């Protein structure tokens, strides 16, 4: 008699623990669709007298945040207007750590820029240089 109950025990469970996995599956589906997206769009013009991005970053996800960014292969840091809003906006935000006299040189040339997102994903930025 106990092969039967045995055999009925370990179907319910087979059955519960599948139902748990595939509900899983879908769920980390949902999670990752609506995981954000960042892009960007438009030019950024970055200012050389103190250092302050315009970037036009349009995003279609959760409400991410920058965490840095890399200017000339250095870890700068990022204060400002951090928090990523959903939808496209203007974004006023300040770079740090770079020496004002480098930068200044190059007004009115182009550099290309990466914002440090917290979702795990960089962004790549095309910039103006200007005073």
């Amino acid at each position: 008699l106990s092969g039967a109950v045995t055999a009925l025990i370990l179907v319910i469970a087979s059955v519960i623990i599948a139902l748990v996995v595939v509900g899983f599956a879908f769920g980390l589906f949902g999670a990752f669709t609506g995981q954000g997206t960042v892009t960007q769009v438009g030019t950024a013009t970055l200012s050389a007298g103190t250092g302050t991005l315009t970037v036009t970053l349009k995003n279609t996800g959760a409400a991410t945040q920058v965490t840095g960014a890399i200017i000339n292969g250095n870890a700068a840091s990022v204060s400002g207007q951090v928090t990523i809003s959903a939808g496209q906006n203007t974004y006023s935000i300040s770079l740090g750590g770079i020496s004002s006299s480098t930068l200044q040189n190059l007004v009115g040339s182009t550099i290309s820029l990466t914002l440090q997102l917290s979702n795990g994903q960089t962004v790549t930025v095309s910039a103006i240089i200007t005073s």
